[PDB]
C-alpha cells in the first residue's frame, strides 16, 4: 500500500530512479510487470554461454552515468574486440579494413560519402538536444522521412546504401518509417555520427563483465522487498489526495508521486483517472519501437582472428539476414561468439522461420563474409526477438514517424500532475541507451525531490563527471573532410569555371 | 460471468455484432468502457440545439449496411442542404460555385487539377479493397507519404493546396503523416474521390433525424441488461477452455469467443495472456487516429441561404481555423447552424484556446467567407475535441504512417485464437465510417458463427442490397476529363 513514490517499471531507468529516491530517505516501491528486472536489458546464464546479453549490452566513452552507476554496483567493463580488420561486405564481396570507417576510393563516391556524414553532423548542430522541435527548420525536417533526406543528399547509390544501413542499425527501423528531424536529433544527442557508430572511442567500445543485467539485479538487491515482480500497472488514479496505483494481480499502492519509467507507448496499458491531457493521450499512440532480433552464434574458437578479422562485419544487401556483427567472445578469449542484429523489416520477415532455420542462414552468411568454412560449425546459438515482448514493444527504442516530434515532442517528459516521466526515451544525452535510462531515471527522481522542496530547482538536471576508466577522445575532422565539396558543389564549381 | 460471446466496445461496430449474434440465439455481453454507447458517434440533446451529432453523422449512397440497420431500428434520414451555391475561399476571397468540385480557370492549372484527381482514382484501381498490401506497387507507394506523392504529381501550387485540404479533410491528418498507399486505399474503398467528397450523391448526402447516436442507443434498448457500461476491459486470458475477460471495475466474464470492436491501437489498453503474436503486438503501437474538433455554430436563421449560399465552405490557407463546413440546420429549417471541422495540426494548435475564443475565430472566419455580419451573432455553440478521448484516441479513424500497411496490414482482422476483430478499421468498404463499423461488426459476428459450425464459410462475407431510400447514381467522367494531358504530358507533347 503506502509509500512516498511508486515507480512503474524496473528497467535501468526505473531502478536508477528508485535507487536515488531510496538513497535520499524516501520510501519507494518499484512495480515491475515481468517476473524479472532489467527490461530491454536481459542477461541469460547457462553453462553453454556462461552469460550473454540478449538486449542492451554496449557502453562507451561519454556514457558517464551508466558507467558511474555500474561501477558503484561493483561492475567491471571490458573492451569489445577490435584488434584485427573490420569487414565491409558489399555486392557479394568482402573488403577488409582498419579504422572506424570503410575506405572509399572513387573520388566522386568519396566526395558524396564525405558530404553525407558531414551534412548529418551539420544538421545536428542546429538541433537542441533538450528540445529538437526548436531547430530553426524543425517542421521542414520533421515533415520528411530519412528516406527523402537520403534521396536529396546522396548523389551516389553507394552512399545511399551505406546511409540506409546506418539508419537501420542505429534505430532498427526503415529510412522511410522515421522522421528526418528525429533521426538527426537522435544521432546528435549521442555525440554525432562517429561517436554513435564507433567501437573504439564510441558507443560500442565496451560491455560489462557478467552482463548488463546485473545493473538492475544489483539495484533490486539493494532495494530488497521494495521491488514487486509480476505487478503490471493497469490503473492510475490522481483524483484524490494520494495517488492510487493498481496492478493486474489486484493490488493497490498509495503514494505522493509516481514515476512512469516505461516506454512512452506502453503508457497505453494503463487506464488513467482523470483522463490524460489531450496531447499525451494522442502522443502515446504515435510512438512505436523498432524491430530487432539479437542473435549470438557460438564457435569452438574465435577463428576469424586467425584470418586477421576482428569479427566486425558491415553487410549490405537485401539477401543478408544480418547487416551488422560484433565479436562477442568473452574477455578471457573463450565462449567464442559472433553477435549479429536482424534489423527492421528483416526481423519481421525472418521471425517466421524456426530458430534452427535462422541459425543456418546466419552461419551461411558468416561463412561467406569471413571466407571461412569454420563458420558453418556452430557449437551453440542464442537469440531474442524483441518484437514479441508485450512489456517492451520492441527494441532498441522508440522512433518518431514524420510529423510527430514537432507536434507532440514537448510532452514526452512533461509531468502530468503528480506523474513524472523517466525511461531512456526522455533523456537528452544517449536517449535510446542504458546511459539515457540513468539520466532520465535520476532526473525524474530529482524532479520529485524538488516538488517536495528537498532540493533547489537548479539541481533537477545534474552534470556527470567523466569516467576515469573510460575516458573520451575528442571527435576530430581533417581539413579536406571539412572543405571538400559535395557532388553538386563540384558540379557548380565546374559550371562556374566553364562559363 | 458466463455467455457465448463477449463483445469489447459498444460503438456501432460492437453493437451491430452483438445484435447479429443475439438475433441468432447466442448469449452475448457487450463490455463498454464509457458511461454511454456510441463511441465515435455521440448525439447531444439540450433545448438550445434539440439534438446534435458531435461525432460521426453523415451517411449517403453506397452505404447500404448502415442505412439498413438504422431503418430497421426505426430511424429516418434527411438531406444535407446543398440547394444553393458552394463557396471556395482561396487567398482571402470567396468564389461561389455549383457542383461538387470547385472550378479552376487557368488552363495549366485546369490540366494539373484534372490529372491529380484522375491519377488518384487510376492508382486506386490497382489496390484491392480487402488487401491493399497486394497492390502491384504496394511497397513503393507505402514507403512514400502523401506529401511526397503530391509533390511529384502536382505541377501547380493551386492543385497541391487543394489536394492537401482534401487529405486533411478525409483523414484528419497531415499529408506528411500518412502513407500514400494507405490514403489511396482509403479513398478507393469509399468508391473514389467523387463519392468520398460529394454531398449530393456522396458520403455527406444525409444525416439521421434525431442523431446517429440513436443507432447504438436503440441496439442497447434491444439488448437490455446485456450491455455493461463503465466496464473497460483490462485483461483477456485465452490460456484455458473458456476465454476470461476482466474489467477495470473488477468483474469477470467467461465466453467461448471474443469480439474486439475497439480502434486497433486501443488494443494496447488490454493485457493479454498469452501475449499477442509478434505482428499484432507491434501493429497496435503503429496505428494512430487523426485529430479533429467538430464545431457547430448556431444562428437565429440560415442567413447564408438568402445570399444564395448553401453553407458549404471550402476554405484554404493556414490562417483559417476551419477548412470545411456544411449547413447543419434541422430539416424543418430551424436550429440554423454551420458545422465546421478543425483539422489535424490546427486541432492541436487551437485546442489551447478557450471554447469562447474558438467561437470568436469561427464567427469571424464565417463572416469573411460568407460576406455577412450576421455570422458575428451566434445564438449558441457546441464543439467536441476528439483528441482528448481516452477510449477513442482521436477521430475519424486510424491512419497508417509510411511503411506500416504493407508490413502489418494483413494482421488487422486476423483472428487471435478465439478473439475476432471488428471495428470500422477492419472494413473493406467505407472503412473509417459508420458503414464500415456495421460491415466489420456483422462480419466478425459471422466469423464466430462459422467457427461454431452454425454457417458455411461462404457466408462470413455477405453482400448488401442497395437502399431503395438512398439509391446511388453512378460516377461519370467526360471524354476530356479522361484524355486531357497532365502538365508533363503537355510539355512532352510540345
Ligand atoms: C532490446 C535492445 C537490443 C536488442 C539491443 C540494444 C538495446 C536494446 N539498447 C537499449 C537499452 O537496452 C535500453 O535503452 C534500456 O535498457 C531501456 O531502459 P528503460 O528506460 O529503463 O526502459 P525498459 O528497459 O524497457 O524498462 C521498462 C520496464 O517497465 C516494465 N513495464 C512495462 N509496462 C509496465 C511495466 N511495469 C509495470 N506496469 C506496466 N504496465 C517493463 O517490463 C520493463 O522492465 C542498448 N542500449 C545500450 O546502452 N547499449 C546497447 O548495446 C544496446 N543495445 C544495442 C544498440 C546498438 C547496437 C549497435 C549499434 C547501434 C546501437
Ligand atoms: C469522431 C468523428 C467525427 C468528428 C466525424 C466523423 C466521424 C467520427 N466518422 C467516423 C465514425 O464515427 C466511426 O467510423 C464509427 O463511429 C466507428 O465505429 P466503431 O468501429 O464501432 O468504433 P468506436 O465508435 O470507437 O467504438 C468503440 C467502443 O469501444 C469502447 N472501448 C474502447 N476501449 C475499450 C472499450 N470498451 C471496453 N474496454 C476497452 N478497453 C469505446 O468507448 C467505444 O464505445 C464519421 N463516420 C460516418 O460514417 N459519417 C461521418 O460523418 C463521420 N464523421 C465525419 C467524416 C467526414 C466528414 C466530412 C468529410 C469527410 C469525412
Amino acid at each position: 500500500n503506502k509509500c512516498d513514490v511508486v515507480v512503474v517499471g524496473g528497467g535501468i531507468s526505473g531502478m536508477a530512479a528508485a535507487k536515488l529516491l531510496h538513497d535520499s530517505g524516501l520510501n519507494v516501491v518499484v512495480l515491475e510487470a515481468r517476473d524479472r528486472v532489467g527490461g530491454r536489458t536481459y542477461t541469460l546464464r547457462n553453462q553453454k554461454v556462461k552469460y550473454v546479453d540478449l538486449g542492451g549490452s554496449y557502453v562507451g566513452p561519454t556514457q558517464n552515468r551508466i558507467l558511474r552507476l555500474a561501477k558503484e554496483l561493483g561492475l567491471e567493463t571490458y573492451k569489445v574486440n577490435e584488434v584485427e580488420r573490420l569487414i565491409h561486405h558489399v555486392k557479394g564481396k568482402s573488403y577488409p579494413f582498419r579504422g572506424p570507417f570503410p575506405p572509399v576510393w572513387n573520388p566522386i563516391t568519396y566526395l558524396d560519402h564525405n558530404n553525407f556524414w558531414r551534412t548529418m553532423d551539420d544538421m545536428g548542430r542546429e538541433i537542441p538536444s533538450d528540445a529538437p522541435w526548436k531547430a530553426p527548420l524543425a517542421e521542414e525536417w520533421d515533415n520528411m522521412t530519412m528516406k527523402e533526406l537520403l534521396d536529396k543528399l546522396c548523389w551516389t547509390e553507394s552512399a545511399k546504401q551505406l546511409a540506409t544501413l546506418f539508419v537501420n542499425l542505429c534505430v532498427t527501423a526503415e529510412t522511410h518509417e522515421v522522421s528526418a528531424l528525429w533521426f538527426l536529433w537522435y544521432v546528435k544527442q549521442c555525440g554525432g555520427t562517429t561517436r554513435i557508430i564507433s567501437t573504439t572511442n564510441g558507443g560500442q567500445e565496451r560491455k560489462f563483465v557478467g552482463g548488463s543485467g546485473q545493473v538492475s539485479e544489483r539495484i533490486m538487491d539493494l532495494l530488497g522487498d521494495r521491488v514487486k515482480l509480476e505487478r503490471p500497472v493497469i490503473y492510475i488514479d490522481q483524483t484524490r489526495e494520494n495517488v492510487l496505483v493498481e496492478t493486474l494481480n489486484h493490488e493497490m499502492y498509495e503514494a505522493k508521486y509516481v514515476i512512469s519509467a516505461i516506454p512512452p507507448t506502453l503508457g497505453m496499458k494503463i487506464h488513467f483517472n482523470p483522463p490524460l491531457p489531450m496531447m499525451r493521450n494522442q502522443m502515446i499512440t504515435r510512438v512505436p519501437l523498432g524491430s530487432v532480433i539479437k542473435c549470438i552464434v557460438y564457435y569452438k574458437e574465435p577463428f576469424w582472428r586467425k584470418k586477421d578479422y576482428c569479427g566486425t562485419m558491415i553487410i549490405d544487401g537485401e539477401e543478408a539476414p544480418v547487416a551488422y556483427t560484433l565479436d562477442d567472445t568473452k574477455p578471457e578469449g573463450n565462449y567464442a561468439a559472433i553477435m549479429g542484429f536482424i534489423l527492421a523489416h528483416k526481423a519481421r520477415k525472418l521471425a517466421r522461420l524456426t530458430k534452427e532455420e535462422r541459425l543456418k542462414k546466419l552461419c551461411e552468411l558468416y561463412a561467406k563474409v569471413l571466407g571461412s568454412l569454420e563458420a558453418l560449425e556452430p557449437v551453440h546459438y542464442e537469440e531474442k526477438n524483441w518484437c514479441e515482448e508485450q512489456y517492451s514493444g520492441g527494441c532498441y527504442t522508440t522512433y518518431f514517424p514524420p510529423g510527430i516530434l514537432t507536434q507532440y515532442g514537448r510532452v514526452l517528459r512533461q509531468p502530468v500532475d503528480r506523474i513524472y516521466f523517466a525511461g531512456t526515451e526522455t533523456a537528452t544525452h544517449w536517449s535510446g541507451y542504458m546511459e539515457g535510462a540513468v539520466e532520465a531515471g535520476e532526473r525524474a527522481a530529482r524532479e520529485i525531490l524538488h516538488a517536495m522542496g528537498k532540493i533547489p530547482e537548479d539541481e533537477i538536471w545534474q552534470s556527470e563527471p567523466e569516467s576515469v576508466d573510460v575516458p573520451a577522445q575528442p571527435i576530430t575532422t581533417t581539413f579536406l573532410e571539412r572543405h571538400l565539396p559535395s557532388v553538386p558543389g563540384l558540379l557548380r564549381l565546374i559550371g562556374l569555371t566553364t562559363i
